[PDB]
């Protein structure tokens, strides 16, 4: 509309099919078309008809439309606390970078290992807004909290097994943090923790 | 300090003794917020600070004039029922006490949804939105979806039976994220005025 | 019996071969025949057995016997926030129609767009009971009853990801709504759902 | 207005001042009922309100003498055990408040099932049939079985241990909405007389 | 030992070759061998090398032995709600037969139609212990105690979908009855429910 | 009647009134059993039924003096801690009003395990075995695999954090069902000694 | 005996009376540690032993003057706030009852995490060291990816609303024990400093 | 680092082609290299790769580096309540071992059969640190831990069906005994139990 924001299909509830119809329809507006938990059999069927699309294997996401420019003169730090929560961080990346911001990856700094958290924390301060990503003990979140002053989303994931409870454990840990100035989303939704932070980068 | 906010006590745990003692000792530190802040007490603590402010609403107390606002935006400060309005309180005075004008848009629940649409207006004209429910969490996923700008979900533990004491309305603002939506723990209206803060100040 | 209530068959717990026989022998009875939570593949099983039984792909749902006119004069509303909550949906749909009712389907009105809601709201005011399709934050039943002053039945739906929980706050929501009027049944139960509202249409 | 419904007023979350508040505004508003109020908020207000009708049982008063029901079926009130004649009571006053006729099936649960069937003649003479239980909600089972006819069930959360305030009638009554019944949260008796209203009165 | 109970296999978490070796070093003991929670594809591979085994399969079951006459002057009710209750009804019903129990079988009498139930009354109270086995809403079993002036043994099932919770709400539904003379076992323990039964009914 | 079980009054939801206006229309029905009556509604209760005997622990009230028991059998009412005396008591009073002997082996928890093993010839000379704990429920779990009788398992409340009011007990007892163990619910000695009256006299 | 523990009372679901006749009968039986013991069950219990000692904030009472230390060694009690200060105490108390040296770290949560740097050389110089958290349990994991010796995770019941009791400070520190972290049960500071004395002291 | 503790990959959220990479990048380093949840389809993609792995397929484990010679005058036991609790008490067996310790297992001594455990007893209490691996009613923590005066780690398995829910009762169990002297970790975390036991153990 007025805003840039582009149109967002989730591509779990709808079949190849019914999304190269939703994107052949939306393909004749404007913006850039992202789609998210898109299957990688479903981009199979989706490579033919959508030549033009391009596929984030580890996000499970499809952008059809050049990649906008960065649009604002800040970076947006996506933190991450092991790799196994790198699938739903590059989702919040890709759809970051497809609002039009810049991201500053910081993977894997669990506090398993804080160090590896303290010889990023220079970019992690520098950053208008951090996205932070943890699953299991999510304990990553209220450490970052009280280390910056800049506004914190945290993205519980549902990595990990046992109590972990398919990421229920993350989310009651990051709530329960809220060292203040962390806010929170619902699990794995790496999307709608970059849809925030997009807003908050773009002020 | 270095970051210009004000100092933050949490008098949940502390006694009036103890909070006078934190803040005699902050003399040297801007306003001074005291947030979950029980009435007996306050009282208890009023002989001894005179130029304290109790928000009997909020159960916070400020410890010195604020000076104006650091910042022309506004916070909107959204609630569903007037049984919101304690922790919405706390969130409206720890957004001005942080430096930041406050737009209080009270009782717009969906239950009655053209008192939302008659201030969608004051809404949609905030920098952040910092909206609070309890029971039916669905206040946040209307004001979501219609406003175009960061909004805080704050769930209120109002109500008995399957609310829950909040948990159901954090788990319906939870799933409304996809919107412009982000959430805090339930009753944290401070925590949700100290991110809305940093946003609508940078 | 005494009254029109078609025969129904909950083809979950029964295999292909024993629903052909719980058809077969029904099929000398009276009313019509539905079949719910019918998987395709069973259907595949049932069509050289029954040649004369009609399928409904999404609702998961097989009719035997012509479907009844309309017995009131009026109409249920079959409301949904999102095509995910289709399935459900037309399982509802079509235990309505089976039972006598007509059925006005107003379909992906959910709260992340309400407008589309108010735009169909002349369609749902005028039903004489209204079924709210929901899952996710199930937020739309609580915007429809408060605007409607007709019985309203709400159906929570499996769909979503998370802290969804298979339905759970889905369900939660609407009984916190219960904007008074408002009744609640079982997490996708669709059927049970249109089964009230066929006993409040048809008085 | 518009749709024939008197004024309800949730006197819960309000004191016994805001509620006569409510009424003297209201005095151009049908009858008004006011739910769960507290016989302690009651004497404060029986002084201010003295036309006012108190159902102690059911936690309700009334503020104006019902005109005649407004249609000639009736609505069952059914109950499991004389704990819920509580929740029962304030459905059957919200429901005559609307002016429907209620007939009320007290004391009918399935570990004295024989209760049950003397009293269904009068249940299945009715047009919609609301079912209250606790504990084991059964009885909701029981009844959507027998009776051809909409049933709106309601959990009350009478019990400890294992039923959970309510939560376990709750899941029981869910799981038998097959046959024709519907939920209504824990204790909302109101809610299910409102529900039922509509229906009887169409 | 001293007392006749037989041996009890819990093919669940034993393989099909893993229960051979069981099954071949206790073929030299004494009375009969039970296994309870043995699939399909397991007795497949169990034929060749035990050919005197018997399988039920509904009841998913393994005797090895001569079933015992009955040894007790009276008979166990194995009472089911609905036709999905099958299963866990048939490895009660074989159970208690394996340990010498008269069994009657009354099944698929839910409250949904009580007159059912009615019908067999008269079998099921002239039985030493009735099993009342059922699912979703398990109310069968508090109707069935306020009946009966015997012990009852409720075996929930995990029948059913959405706020079934896998037969949490039988579980919890039945444990609230305890209408006196109730007690229950855990979801879809059959066996443990006819081994208790058992018991009662041999003294 | 006509089963031979006195009659059993649920004495929680009831006043000292209503008891005593339940037991003077029973009295032409054996003796008769209350249960859950706390000591002030048993003292407003002891000037008008001068015959009544009150237990403290098991807060039951008995209305009679019991013949001699029915059957020679008796039901063994073990305990893990002294903790789970009132439930208990609640169990052994209420089966021997119902005429059957009991045998009271009680504070055998496994955390001295040594004491259970001290009385396993009482435990197994019974002809149905009620094992009472909170907490960790492993007691069940030890008498189950121990006796070739009947265990009835009855949860007790006990304990605060992860006990969780008798929740985690009761999922441990009926984790131990394969054995021979049957639960009821959450502090219900009378359900557990109803079912244990029901097979010590067949 | 024969393991050297001194004799421990559980002094909750006792009254003041019985702890006493405990301690009398145990004149035989090193110290004597009592655990979860009111202020208001101390004060009847001060008159009967005349040299018993109270540690306020533990609540818990020692009966008997200290020998030295058994160990050389020392136990660390870090907690991340001042409100985990009563179950850290006591595990406090009851190490330094049992024999153990006892270094206190308190009040080091992540919220501000360079107290817990400044005190690092003190956690990692310990024997065993025992994290006692309430609402986000992150300190246990900070400090068990940091020390290369056993940590005993506490979780406490401080907070309301999602941190439900201790139950989520709880599930976090479970989730931690792929570090050297080791979890007890909810404000379980006995329980811990009983296994942490163990490892100390071998 | 300065402490001998072996490096350990956490085979779960990586594939069979990223654990090759992580530990051909490690195998340069020192000590042994411990993997753990490895599925055995992994270890066939594992095996041309790396030729001197040694997979313990009970365990899903695998070690690549001579197992350290016993390094403490002491041993740790693996204590086990029934057979399906094998694989998480390898697991623990394994991670001991490679951590250079002496490990006594006794498996199979439930509480069902409590007289296995007393006839092994000599040998749980002669150990220097007790861990106990069990499932559904996990009551055979509480046993151990009021029968000696060892530390003891008690691992809850997500071993059974219905009320048992993957671990949380027994875990609930354990963590209620805490019989005093009994310490918790995360359901099935074999690994972790060790990890702790190791430290106790080399004291
Ligand atoms: N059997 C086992 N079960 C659980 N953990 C085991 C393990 N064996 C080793 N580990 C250890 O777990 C660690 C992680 O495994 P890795 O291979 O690197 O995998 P990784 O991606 O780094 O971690 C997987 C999950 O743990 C979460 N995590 C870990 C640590 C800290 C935080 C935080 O909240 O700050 C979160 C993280 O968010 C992610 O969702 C490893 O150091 C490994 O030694
Ligand atoms: O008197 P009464 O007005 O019933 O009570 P009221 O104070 O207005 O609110 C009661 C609770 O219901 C919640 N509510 C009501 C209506 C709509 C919504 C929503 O989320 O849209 C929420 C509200 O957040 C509040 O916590
Ligand atoms: N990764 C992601 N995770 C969750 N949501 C994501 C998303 N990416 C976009 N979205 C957004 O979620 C929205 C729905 O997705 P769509 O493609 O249209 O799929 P749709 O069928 O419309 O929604 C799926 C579920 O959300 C429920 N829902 C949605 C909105 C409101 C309400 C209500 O209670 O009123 C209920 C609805 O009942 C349904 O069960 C889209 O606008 C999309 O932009
Ligand atoms: O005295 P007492 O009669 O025990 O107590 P009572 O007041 O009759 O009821 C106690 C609770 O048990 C519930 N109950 C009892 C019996 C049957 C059913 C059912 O749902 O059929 C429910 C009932 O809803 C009530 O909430
Ligand atoms: N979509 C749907 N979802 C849920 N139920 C639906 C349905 N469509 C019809 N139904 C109705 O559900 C009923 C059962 O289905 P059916 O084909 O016969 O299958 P059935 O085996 O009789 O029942 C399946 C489960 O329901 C449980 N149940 C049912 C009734 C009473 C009780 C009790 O606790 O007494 C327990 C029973 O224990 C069993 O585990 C049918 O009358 C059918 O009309
Ligand atoms: O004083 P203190 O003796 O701690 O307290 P106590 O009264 O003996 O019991 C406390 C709770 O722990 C439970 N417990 C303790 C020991 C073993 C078991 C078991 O189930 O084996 C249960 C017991 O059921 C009781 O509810
Ligand atoms: O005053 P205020 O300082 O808020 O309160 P405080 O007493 O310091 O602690 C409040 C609760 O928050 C918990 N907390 C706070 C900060 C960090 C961590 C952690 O686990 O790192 C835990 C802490 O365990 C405590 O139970
Ligand atoms: N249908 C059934 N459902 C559940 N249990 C059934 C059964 N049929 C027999 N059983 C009995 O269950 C017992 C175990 O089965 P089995 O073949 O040996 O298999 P098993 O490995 O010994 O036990 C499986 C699970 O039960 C747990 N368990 C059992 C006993 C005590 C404890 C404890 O906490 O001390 C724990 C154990 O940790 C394990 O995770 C057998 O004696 C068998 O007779
Ligand atoms: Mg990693
Ligand atoms: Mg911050
Ligand atoms: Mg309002
Ligand atoms: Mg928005
Ligand atoms: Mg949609
Ligand atoms: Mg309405
Ligand atoms: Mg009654
Ligand atoms: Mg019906
Ligand atoms: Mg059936
Ligand atoms: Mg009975
Ligand atoms: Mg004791
Ligand atoms: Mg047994
Ligand atoms: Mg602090
Ligand atoms: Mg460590
Ligand atoms: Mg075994
Ligand atoms: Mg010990």
């Amino acid at each position: 509309r007025r805003n840039g924001f582009p149109e967002v299909i989730y591509g779990a509830g709808k079949t190849a099919t019914q999304i190269v119809g939703i994107v052949q329809a939306l393909s004749q507006q404007t913006l850039p078309i992202l789609t998210t938990r898109l299957s990688a059999e479903k981009f199979a069927a989706l490579q033919p008809a959508l030549p033009t699309a391009v596929y984030h294997a580890t996000a499970q996401c499809m952008t059809v439309g050049e990649q906008p420019a960065p649009k604002t003169p800040g970076y947006i730090a996506v933190v991450t606390a092991g790799t196994a929560d790198q699938p739903v961080a590059e989702e919040a990346a890709v759809t970051a970078e497809t609002f039009g911001n810049r991201v500053e990856r910081v993977y894997d700094v669990g506090v398993a290992g804080i160090h590896r958290l303290f010889a990023k924390l220079d970019v992690i301060r520098g950053a208008r807004v951090v996205i932070v990503i943890a699953g299991m003990e999510g304990a990553l979140a209220s450490v970052v909290g009280g280390l910056v002053d800049k506004p914190v989303i945290a993205v519980p994931t549902s990595v990990g097994y046992g109590t972990s409870f398919q990421g229920m454990t993350a989310l009651l840990t990051m709530l329960n943090s809220c060292a203040s100035g962390i806010t929170v989303v619902n699990i794995d939704n790496g999307f709608g923790a970059a849809y925030s932070a997009s807003m908050v980068n773009q002020m």
